[PDB]
């Protein structure tokens, strides 16, 4: 009601902090304050070989499956972290994750672009946004809807405080399909975003719709990542040697 408010949030915080070795405050750092830039195939061919017979594209996308399981594995900590979440049953834990992990992902990858490209291999290197969009189709549309997320999702100037508590938020929707407890969730949910509303108004005083604007952004999210499994399995299916993950192929399978 006030101290458990305090605990909810720092419990939160701190399996950020603790779970996640990106951050914006890193990010922000290396994006400023130096690494290395893929902007072409023979930046592309030197980074590879630093930081396969294989097609540039599938390379490329080959590299970002590995990111992205290193994601899951730290969310999925994370997770397990937010008061509530593992007195949750089991089919309900690995429903709020699987449905979670890439709103969650994607929200949080924006604190490594910026409008010209983003980090890459730990913050050691910068992909270009605009060798991105010089790939072949459908390649080159995987990552151009995620900067344009990125660019307005950036624009609201949260920091790391914020993001874990908007996150966590992700993580506990009660309105998963295939949820067993739905009121457990919900009433989790509701401590987290309230919390955050509390911190955004402290946080950020000249942002009068800050909490509406960022809640916005979970219904962006959710159609963003829709549109991306469309286009991972459209990929997975015309595009031979894409394989993907044995992790991520469940994660996509019930979508
Ligand atoms: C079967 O077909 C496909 C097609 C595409 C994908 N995926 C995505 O797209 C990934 C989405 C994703 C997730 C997390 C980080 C990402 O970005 C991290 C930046 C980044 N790092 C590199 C990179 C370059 C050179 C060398 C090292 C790293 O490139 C990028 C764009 C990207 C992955 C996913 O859906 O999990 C999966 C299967």
């Amino acid at each position: 009601e006030t101290a458990d408010l305090k605990s909810l949030a720092k419990r939160i915080y701190e399996a950020y902090l603790k779970n996640f070795n990106m951050n914006k405050v890193k990010a922000r750092v290396i994006l400023s304050g130096p690494p290395f830039v893929i902007h072409d195939m023979e930046t592309l061919c030197m980074a590879e070989k630093t930081l396969q017979n294989k097609e540039a594209e599938v390379r490329i996308f080959h590299c970002c499956q590995c990111t992205s399981v290193e994601t899951v594995t730290e969310l999925t900590e994370f997770a397990k972290a937010i008061p509530g979440f593992a007195n949750l049953d089991l089919n309900d834990q690995v429903t709020l994750l699987k449905y979670g992990v890439y709103e969650a992902i994607f929200a949080m990858l924006s604190s490594v672009m910026n409008k010209d490209g983003m980090l890459v291999a730990y913050g050691n290197g910068f992909i270009t946004r605009e060798f991105l969009k010089s790939l072949r189709k459908p390649f080159c549309d995987i990552m151009e809807p995620k900067f344009d997320f990125a660019m307005k999702f950036n624009a609201l100037e949260l920091d790391d405080s914020d993001i874990s508590l908007f996150v966590a938020a992700i993580i506990c929707c009660g309105d998963r399909p295939g949820l067993l407890n739905v009121g457990h969730i919900e009433k989790m949910q509701e401590g987290i975003v309230h919390v955050l509303r509390l911190h955004l108004q402290s946080n950020h005083p000249d942002d009068i719709f800050l909490f509406p604007k960022l809640l916005q952004k979970m219904a962006d999210l959710r159609q963003l990542v829709t549109e991306h499994a469309q286009l991972v399995q459209i990929i997975k299916k015309t595009e031979s040697d894409a394989a993907l993950h044995p992790l991520l192929q469940e994660i996509y399978r019930d979508m």
